[PDB]
Order: structure tokens, then C-alpha cells, then sequence
């Protein structure tokens, strides 16, 4: 089939979803990947053809943007059409044009997946309600008859309530060689990452207060600073740090024993992949959500940004990394995301789909 999956232009909804675009090819379909160009190159790699086409603090509305890609995106929609439309979950402007053309559709969940005994936001975010009603032609995020959730299905939340519609695939990562070659021996020294992505770029002195609580200890720490901070600026960096703008998580995570993160999706996930405890800062609500769910589970500490002190990020770092019945469920849980089946499990319940009709 030409399969067409419409995504948001945003990196965590993104990747997930072209290791799913890799696998499909090797099946053998073609996909339209709709994308703003920043995000089209990565497209291009696993295969499938995308053509091509700000910042999240308000709280209300943002869908009409996503009603303005559905023209931009369906000027295309006659010249070749779909047979399958996937869309990420956020992505709205995928169902409307997918309602229109009457294509069997297929949802992406990119973060937890919701269902009707089972929803997300407070009462806060669940007050603000759709209000204004604009003119041209019900719930927002209903479930479609197949869902793909890239986690596995004991990380959902409320998870017992979840149909057969919902398909938990866990991360989609696939098999690569790896950037980073970082080699020398361990030393046997525990290996840290701290990374808060995306998340936080207007907080130095984070990075400076982790300087501070694991300078000179036991640790070997690799803290991805992205733009929020320059290197240079620091005035002493510690013989056991390794400060970058970026690095190559997926890579460190193989090779590291914590991992101080902000509770995005991807990187929780990836966690979980590489079987690394968690000492999760959250910035934003979801992050919060899965902060809490990391808690919850078992799998590692929940630091509120508030508390985020010297003292309370080192607290963490030894309070997990010395929990080995933590280690135990945060392994249990790694196991669970093998076998969620990745894009491989998530490919195939897309081909076998489309037999139902
Ligand atoms: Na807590």
C-alpha cells in the first residue's frame, strides 16, 4: 500500500515513528511522509518520501495551526492517495482529512494512550474544554479502531483498562552502529548521564549545581547541556565530567548506571531500553506524569524541580544507584520493553489491519 502517516513537527513524536518507517519499507509499502522540512532529511534515511510544507507556553487553542496544515497538507491529496493514513495523536489535522477521505486509520501514541474509562489532564487542563467554536463545516482523542502506543503496556497507565484497539510496541529503536565508540576501559566507575533535552534551556544553573554534587566523587558523568549553557563559560570543569552540547543517548544509556532525565517519553523509553534507573526532573505536565509513573513503578526517584538542590541531586543519584530491588524492576522492566515487539511487532499489526477491512 501508499500509506500515508501524518506527524506534528516535533523530534519526540518523530522518532518513534521513523524506526516504524524504516520497518515498513522493508515490507515493502511506500509512505507520503507529511513534515516540515527541519524534520524532513530524518525521513528520508529509513526509507519512504515526506514532503515537506514555535514554542508551547500558552494554554489553550493550538489546534488551528494544526487546521492550517490540513489544507498545506491536503493540497497533495488528490495527485496520490492513501490506503492506510497514520497519525499521530496530536497530529489533528491527520483525522480530518483522513475522516474526509474515509481511509482506515490508524493513531499514534507517542505518548500515553487514552481510553474511555481512562483519560489525561487535570481539571485544571481539563477545564479549559474547547470553548470557541469557529466557522467552517465531538471528543478530541477518541480511540480508532487500532492504536500504536510506543511503550510497552505495564508502563500505561491504567493499563488493565486498555483494548485490543491499542497495540503497546514499546520505543521504536532499531538495530544501528553506534556514533559514540566511547572506549576506554569503565574503570568499573559508575557511569552517569544527565541530560534534560529539550526541556529546561533556561536553566543553568542546574548544570552548575550537578557540577557541584558529583565533582570529584565516585561517578563519571556525561551531562548534555544542549544551547541553555556554552562549556566554555564554566570556570573549573572536573577531571570526571563530560560536558556537551550533545550527545548520543541512546548510545551512553548501553553503557551508564543512571540517568538524571526531564520525563520525556522518548528518553524514559530509552531508559527502559537500555535498563538505566531514573532520577527524573520534570519541567512540563506530561513529564510530571511520567516522573510520577517512574515513581510509582518502582524504576526510580521523582525530583521536583522546586527541590532540585546540591543536596537533593545527590540524595537521588545515591538513593537509586544503591537500590538494587530497584535494579531489579527497572531489568523487569527492560525485559517488558523487548517484548513489546518495536516497529517490527507494530509494522505487522498494520499489514494485518488491513486483511481485516
Ligand atoms: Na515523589
Amino acid at each position: 500500500y501508499h500509506i500515508s502517516m501524518i506527524n506534528i513537527p516535533a523530534y519526540g513524536h518523530v522518532n518513534p515513528t521513523l524506526a516504524l518507517v524504516e520497518k515498513l519499507c522493508e515490507k515493502g509499502h511506500r509512505v507520503t511522509y507529511a513534515t516540515t522540512e527541519e524534520f524532513a532529511p530524518a525521513v528520508q534515511q529509513a526509507g519512504g518520501e515526506a514532503l515537506i510544507y514555535e514554542k508551547n507556553d500558552a494554554p489553550l487553542s493550538l489546534l488551528k495551526e494544526s487546521l492550517s496544515i490540513l489544507p498545506q497538507l491536503e493540497e497533495l491529496y488528490k495527485d496520490d492517495q492513501p490506503d492506510l493514513i497514520i497519525y499521530d495523536f496530536v497530529a489533528l489535522a491527520g483525522k480530518l482529512f483522513a475522516e474526509k477521505l474515509n481511509v482506515p486509520v490508524i493513531k499514534l501514541c507517542s505518548s500515553y494512550a487514552q481510553n474511555e474509562s481512562f483519560q489525561l489532564g487535570n481539571e485544571d487542563m481539563l477545564k479549559k474544554i474547547r470553548e470557541a467554536e469557529a466557522e467552517f463545516k465531538e471528543q478530541l482523542a477518541v480511540p480508532e479502531a487500532l492504536n500504536i502506543v510506543f511503550m510497552p503496556k505495564s508502563f500505561q497507565i491504567q493499563h488493565e483498562t486498555f483494548d485490543d484497539r491499542f497495540c503497546f510496541v514499546g520505543p521504536s529503536l532499531g538495530e544501528r552502529k553506534e556514533k559514540e565508540s566511547l572506549l576506554i576501559d569503565k574503570d568499573d566507575r559508575p557511569l552517569m548521564l544527565i541530560s534534560l533535552g529539550t526541556a529546561f534551556n533556561a536553566w543553568p544553573e542546574f548544570y552548575k549545581m550537578c557540577i557541584k554534587a558529583f565533582r570529584d566523587s565516585s561517578w563519571q558523568v556525561i551531562m548534555s547541556v544542549g544551547k541553555t549553557i556554552d562549556p566554555e563559560s564554566l570556570e573549573d570543569i572536573p577531571a570526571n565530567f563530560t560536558i556537551r552540547q550533545s550527545v548520543p543517548q541512546l548510545e551512553v544509556l548501553e553503557k551508564a548506571d543512571l540517568f538524571i532525565s526531564h520525563g520525556g517519553m522518548n528518553s524514559t523509553m530509552e531508559a527502559m531500553n537500555a535498563g538505566v534507573p531514573l532520577v527524573v526532573i520534570p519541567q512540563m505536565y506530561e513529564q510530571e506524569l511520567t516522573a510520577n509513573r517512574v515513581d510509582e513503578l518502582g524504576l526510580g526517584v521523582y525530583l521536583p524541580k522546586e527541590e532540585v538542590t546540591v543536596s537533593s541531586l545527590q540524595e537521588a543519584v545515591q538513593a537509586v544507584s544503591s537500590d538494587q530491588e530497584l535494579l531489579s524492576r527497572v531489568k523487569n522492566m527492560q525485559k517488558d520493553v523487548k517484548e513489546a515487539g518495536g516497529a517490527e511487532r507494530a509494522a505487522a499489526e498494520i499489514e494485518a489491519f488491513m486483511k481485516k477491512s
